[PDB]
């Protein structure tokens, strides 16, 4: 029954270790029987969750003096818990195939077991390019199963 | 009982074409209509689309870019609205001339879908979309 | 209740399909079985099954890497595609001390009988990071 789907990505936070925030109105963003706090999603009622995310990457340059590359990452946050588990994380960059202004996506998909109160969130570690596209083709969402 | 389909096959054209019903292609409370996935029942659907890519190209290095995407044709505004997009760099100037590349994109999201309305699969530059095989392009959806 | 699984990467003991762990943290077995890296189907019906697999490397083989979900009938050698993507995460031309990392994900519904089963080979499973069952995992769920 509870689902959601949020789209928005609002990449304020990232830089001070925060997590992603997302619009949960506007358009095909939506909640139903899930909540939403400070960019995670809430769960109320408890069981296995197919969570999602899909996050659409930029780069303006592709070297590797040192390494570049973007990590993205389903995260669990128990409330009484200082840590938050990796659920489902992707390391990825085109940069594989390089030698210059890139695109790409990073698709994470997984059931999880989830209880009343715990949360998810998503996280996009080393990004450097926000495009006005990104927020909205970037989404983060889940479904009971 | 749940509405269920996946859609192997595919061909070239704006929206791309798929299998119904020769091999895992399958229609189970879903339609489908020249490219277009049909909803007979109102409710919330997980729909996802793979997408293989592939070429011997790619001058245009990383800048060059493939826009895979899910579009609801609606009436209530005869438009197309994108859905769940995906927009990558397959290749860049790592791989010579006269040299295969690959890439795949893969899409899946809950969108909320009435009676009626139709969910097309889009790719940009379908010249580089590798039909071949249907268990490497399929689009598919099923209700939550 | 609805049969549902989630198996994380483990140390893969070039040698077939990969194996799972499916106790241990994020793992587990709900209404589905599991045999030698094959999720085993005890409830005919159709399911969602999703693979992830985390790629990485120094330089470049070559190198395209195959990814795919495939079905085996235990009384049938052949293993038959389910779904498959093929990728090319880096070129025979990049630098040799270019530490590379590309992601593969697999989603889609299949129909499946009671006895069958799904196992996920990787092509070239050398490039394949098994280091955390957070970056490469294979699970499913009916619908
Ligand atoms: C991100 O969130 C903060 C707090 O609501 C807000 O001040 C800022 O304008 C937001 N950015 C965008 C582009 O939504």
């Amino acid at each position: 029954n509870p689902a959601a789907h949020l789209t928005g990505a609002n990449s304020s936070l990232t830089g001070s270790g925060g997590p992603l925030l997302w619009e949960t109105q506007l358009g095909l963003a939506f909640l139903r029987g899930l909540s939403y706090h400070d960019g995670a999603l809430v769960v109320t009622k408890a069981g296995y969750y197919y969570i999602y995310s899909k996050v659409q990457l930029g780069g303006v340059g592709c070297p590797l003096g040192l390494a570049s590359t973007i990590t993205h990452g389903l995260y669990k946050r128990t409330p009484r818990y200082p840590e938050e588990l990796e659920l489902l994380v992707s390391q990825q960059s085109p940069c594989g195939r390089a030698t210059r202004v890139w695109w790409d996506s990073s698709f994470l998909g997984g059931v999880v077991h989830l209880e009343a109160g715990e949360e998810v969130v998503v996280r996009v570690l080393d990004e450097r390019l926000v495009r006005l596209r990104d927020g909205t083709r970037s989404y983060f969402g889940a479904f009971m199963v």
